[PDB]
């Protein structure tokens, strides 16, 4: 933050925004690809695939973000990384010209495919790490306070390049042609490279035992901290998707003029809303009530807020139940917006405050590693989640509720949501007893 | 514990015991002749009087022992509020005889009956905390795990005595006459006074500015670990009834050949079994496999099980409403027993642990008070939880569920046990953080 730190933490969303629209756009372009051509198990898979495939990114983050900050410094980490993504574009022509195919699956298409997904996956995780640690680092050397404004506005910057990038690449991939579609990710990456490198002299670099054996003295006592954020990132992620569940339930209404993929931007919208209002309203009254959430009451106050966002779900899941007892109905779908934006206030208070969490036990020579196995975190509690949804939906029966719309089968909605609240507790009471433990 | 340790701890037990019976056969007695002979008001009161009016007498305790324990001693605590039992009990007769009531309610029936309960109250609170502070003092000289197995076995004691003063007190004074049903309560006080007076000589004596203001620093610090227990005893209190509501929809079976009142005493009969469980068993395996339950885990493991006996209730609530839906029956009432045993399991690592966690912060200058207050706290949830039931009762429906034996009505006991669940996840979220506050 020399003179131009508003230009460089711009910049930063810029190149991560646009990072996350060409993932998407070239995660959807593989997928569809291999259920198109070939690929002789097809993949078994039209949609949901690309949720999975972001868990599976998350899991190859830790080593991937570990060998970058330990064997390529910083700045050479996202430089290769957009390097070995330009490489995965340069290998999506063989995605478009059939030449590509016939000389892939020609000889010894599958395996190629492999090797691109695990490439993509690993460069997409790297960047992403290592432009949270510039930012972090920026950020620190400018100020607490600033830390914490840019840290909200970066997830309200990841939010809505999510949300752009979901529209822009369903519109031009769907809408026009192929080509533009192919030439949409590549023209993104290198106008983003172009910004990133205008950006580099605002921008501070930083260099690449007895030393190595004390941080794992350090990583013995903030594990159980991290370990225990994965059944909450296990209860989270299902809720991402049983809320669309639930409301598609629901009798839509007919105000203004995909849809069931829609609500997965409902999610994100809650969040693009929530944090400018928490930016400019909540951390001034933090400071001067003197509430003290030394960035740990914050990440603890979140998922209590989870807790409650289940309790106003199950709430809501007994007066749908109730009605049917009385002899379908929106079964108040407005009412469905609070627990929309509760969840959304559980999201911003975990995220945030557990992002400025993990730059606190950071000790400089490892701190992109950290933020790597953070990501991962989700990426397990996305994968055992979505297993977890898989296991209870085809021989389970509480996960088979989209089938016949939930109207006759053993849903068993209210016992899940009842369970999970007990999940829940049980993760906020690990949690708290667990964090008793990590000031000790 | 000289010599007769054991000799000591059993009069001890059988005294608690006797003093229980007599309180709940004379505080029926008291009822009984309110509702019958004028007493304006007549009380509107037939039954559950008797828990509201121990709840007031838990609200009388504090003020009580610490009189007794600061301005009486200890031994002439136990012997003062015996001889003012004592007079309550020769005030009976005047309840017995029709010139007693003449002489009463023919001047200034009424205020005399409300000074005797207000005596009555005082003296049981005293007793029953002198009685337990002597035991605890005795186990405390004689040994640590001793005093957590003398704790054990002296709320099973609590427990038989009030099974032993149930069924008595119900046999005598309903089947053959009255004037026996006055001599027993009189009668065991005396032989209950006369084993202490007897024991006397294996009992240990106690004699009764800067000091006293230091105590204070230790009040502050301490009550936020029992404020925080009134909303423990407040969620509790209506399990113990509610229990009793939801076994009462319920189709009971006919095997091996008051009902309504039975199940009270079904939830004491599993502390009678839990307790002699735990302390041959659980006790030398937290020694060995070194759970380190030092006091505090185990109150909070108490209300996680506590937590855990609502997730069993809310679990089977939804159970008995999905067979409704498929179209009145037990709806596994022999699954109730396992959620009995649990609650069961809470109240027996809340009481005992809260008992010998009472003594840690203990002292010895107010030790006496410290425990009138801690059974206030079950009294205050006892009667703030009666009022939570009576307000949802009449106006409010959540707790009118009785009516129509729970057919057609406003019941919505899903709502409920979600909402308490959910009131107690933040019992026990907001506990563990005021407990790790306390080893601050």
């Amino acid at each position: 933050p020399r003179r131009w730190r508003r230009a460089a933490g711009a910049a930063v969303l810029l190149v991560e925004m646009l990072e996350r629209a060409a993932f998407f756009g070239v995660t959807a372009n593989l997928v569809l690809y291999l259920n198109s051509t070939n690929f002789n198990w097809t993949g078994e898979q039209a949609t949901r695939a690309a949720l999975v495939f972001l868990g599976a990114s998350y899991l190859l983050a830790p080593v991937g973000g570990w060998l970058a900050d330990v064997y390529l410094g910083r700045y050479r980490a996202v430089a290769l990384s957009l390097l070995l993504y330009l490489a995965a574009s340069g290998l999506l022509p063989a995605t478009a010209f059939p030449d590509g195919r016939s000389s892939f699956c020609g000889e010894m298409c599958a395996p190629v495919l492999y090797a691109g997904l695990l490439l993509l996956g690993l460069a997409a995780s790297s960047v992403r790490s290592n432009l949270t640690s510039f930012g972090a680092d920026q950020v620190m050397d400018l100020g607490r306070d600033a830390t914490r404004r840019f840290f909200n506005w970066f997830y309200w910057s990841i939010n809505l390049g999510a949300v752009l990038s979901l529209l822009v690449v369903a519109f031009i991939q769907q809408n026009i042609s192929f080509l533009l579609g192919y030439s949409i990710p590549v023209g993104c990456v290198g106008l983003a490279f172009f910004i990133f490198l205008f950006a580099t002299p605002v921008f501070i670099t930083k260099p690449p035992p007895q030393e190595d054996i004390a941080n794992f003295q350090v990583l013995v006592k903030i594990l159980p901290v991290m370990v225990t954020l994965v059944p909450y990132w296990m209860v989270y992620f299902q809720m991402q998707s049983t809320y669309v569940l639930q409301g598609l339930h629901l009798h839509i209404p007919n105000i203004f003029p995909i849809p069931e993929a829609w609500l997965l931007l409902a999610n994100v919208v809650v969040v693009l809303i929530l944090v400018p209002l928490k930016d400019r309203l909540i951390d001034p009254l933090l400071l001067r009530c003197k509430l003290l959430p030394s960035a740990l009451q914050k990440m603890a106050l979140g998922m209590f807020f989870g807790f409650t966002s289940v309790i106003v779900a199950g709430v809501l899941e007994m007066e749908r139940l109730h009605y049917i007892h009385h002899n379908a109905a929106p079964l108040s779908i407005w009412w469905q917006i609070p627990q929309y934006l509760l969840i959304g206030i559980s999201e911003i208070f975990a995220s945030i405050p557990g992002l400025e969490f993990a730059y606190s036990e950071a000790p400089r020579s490892m701190q992109g590693a950290i933020m790597g196995i953070f990501f991962c975190l989700s990426g397990v509690g996305s994968l055992l989640g979505s297993s977890l949804v898989a296991l209870l939906s085809l021989p389970g029966g509480w996960l088979h509720c989209p089938k016949d719309f939930g109207n006759i089968n053993n849903c068993r909605m209210d016992l899940y949501f009842f369970l999970l609240a007990g999940i829940q507790a049980v993760t906020a009471l690990l949690f708290v007893w667990i964090a008793g433990r990590y000031e000790r």
